[PDB]
């Protein structure tokens, strides 16, 4: 059984660093809202950046935090007109028996206007 967790974040400015600093803090928090406390039962991370951040590559963030043997893969978010901007989300193949909806997905900064639980 595989379920997928979903993240997102915005940053400010097109930078490496907040890019990497934003991932890192999404990451975690990810795994932590969902008890992970090792990387071994991710099958694949998938990140997705909106065409206004092109200064790093937000998987870098994730090797920084011990992710090597987690096979990562980026690619670019479709520039819908007046979508919210400077946004990175991230999807993680979790491999789990935990139900559908008790999984917890992060939603941060500016992001959490993008929450799908909002009425």
């Amino acid at each position: 059984m595989v379920r997928g967790i979903r993240g997102a974040i915005t940053v400010n400015s097109d930078t490496p660093t907040s890019i990497i600093i934003a991932t890192i803090l999404l990451l975690e928090k990810m795994l932590e809202a969902n008890g992970i406390q090792s990387y071994e039962e991710l099958a694949a991370v998938i990140f997705t950046v909106t065409e206004d951040l092109t200064s790093a590559f937000p998987a870098e963030a994730a090797r920084q935090i011990g992710m090597h043997r987690v096979p990562l893969l980026s690619a670019r978010e479709v520039p819908v007109p007046g979508s919210l901007p400077r946004v990175i989300r991230v999807l993680a193949l979790w491999n789990t028996d935990t139900p559908q909806d008790r999984v917890r997905h992060v939603y941060l900064s500016e992001a959490v206007r993008l929450r799908p639980d909002l009425e």
